């Protein structure tokens, strides 16, 4: 494969990986409480990957405690 890798810790993770498909995508999240009671942490992850055609394609997302927050060209300016 062309890379591939992935990180873990108690506070978050991370994963980072590309597949000879041109393709590009992670994953991260942070985490703070714990047990009994939340509302308080979230998670963020994207991807990105350019076809054969030279057009470039990114879509990212994240979620928070309100619940699912889309993002990315998905919301234009």
């Amino acid at each position: 494969i062309i890379r591939f890798e992935n990180d873990v810790e108690p506070e978050g993770y991370h994963y980072l990986y590309e597949t000879e498909n041109k393709i590009l995508a992670e994953e991260a999240g942070k985490v703070e409480k714990i047990d009994n009671e939340n509302e308080g942490i979230r998670v963020k992850g994207f991807y990105e990957f350019v076809a054969p055609d030279g057009i470039t394609y990114r879509v990212d997302y994240i979620a928070d405690e309100n619940g699912f927050q889309p993002s990315g060209a998905h919301l234009p300016k």
